[PDB]
């Protein structure tokens, strides 16, 4: 019996819906430590400690670009911190540092009796997500910190595509028509570089660079996949093996690839 399993048995429908089982609240971090600003989203009623995920935007972008993930993930049983970077013009390595600073601060607040998330986090179970350079920053975080349980960047941008050292389970969301971080020269070579992990490549048909951002038209699919990946790998929750590993057989997806990921 898995000590990290939370919530009811999943269905496609429950994972495609606006929200999972748990009530979500949020708060602004009053004194961000090592990054620009943060919002923490958390379940009030998960039934046990949950893992933490830190989410970073792209170059020029702010929390609004990626924060639809906050309630979506938190409602399925995660503490989620969405950040602004110290500068909108921070590069990937800096973004990685800031992402891990955010995780650190979540751990601090877990141990702070006045915090809404006092005692709600399992600080041994953490994941990383982010858009574009924030996606590159997530992969750098995974490479440098292999104790992370999951990595799920979207439209990742990085000046080097070789992430062959990564042992963290990694789901790459790619946007087919991305002109900023082109699938063929960024997301795909990243994906292909990783031979040591569970990994997945999901390309959204016709997607611009912002295809997985807040307000996108594919929240059912993208949120199903993001939540299933985090549940399978952050919580070791094999109820989610099929959702995490399966080809979703969607006309919204124009390329699907996965490895070391059994349904
Ligand atoms: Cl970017």
């Amino acid at each position: 019996s898995n000590p990290y399993a939370r919530g009811p048995n999943p269905t496609a429908a429950s994972l495609e819906a606006s929200a999972g089982p748990f009530t979500v609240r949020s708060f602004t971090v009053s004194r961000p430590s090592g990054y620009g600003a943060g919002t923490v989203y958390y379940p009030t009623n998960a039934g046990g400690t949950v893992g933490a995920i830190a989410i970073v935007p792209g170059y020029t972008a702010r929390q609004s670009s990626i924060n639809w993930w906050g309630p979506r993930l938190a409602s399925h049983g995660f503490v989620v911190i969405t950040i602004d970077t110290n500068s909108t013009l921070d590069q990937p390595s800096s973004r990685s540092s800031q992402q891990m600073a955010a995780l650190r601060q979540v751990a601090e607040l877990n141990g702070t009796s006045s915090s809404p998330i006092y005692g709600k986090v399992d600080t041994a179970r953490m994941g990383v997500m982010g858009w574009s350079m924030g996606g590159g920053g997530s992969l750098i975080s995974a490479a440098n910190n292999p104790s992370l349980k999951a990595c799920a960047p979207q439209a990742p941008w990085a000046s080097s595509t070789n992430f062959s050292s990564v042992t963290v389970p990694t789901l790459i969301f790619a946007c087919e028509n991305d002109s900023i971080a082109p699938v063929n020269s960024t997301a795909l070579p990243i994906y292909d570089s990783m031979s040591r992990n569970a990994k997945q490549f999901l390309e959204i048909c016709g997607g611009s660079h912002s295809c997985a951002n807040s307000g996108n038209s594919n929240q059912a699919l993208i949120g199903k996949k993001g939540v299933a990946w985090m549940k399978r790998f952050m919580d070791n929750d094999t109820r989610y093996s099929t959702f995490a590993c399966e080809n979703p057989n969607s006309t919204r997806v124009c390329d699907f690839r996965t490895a070391n990921c059994s349904a």
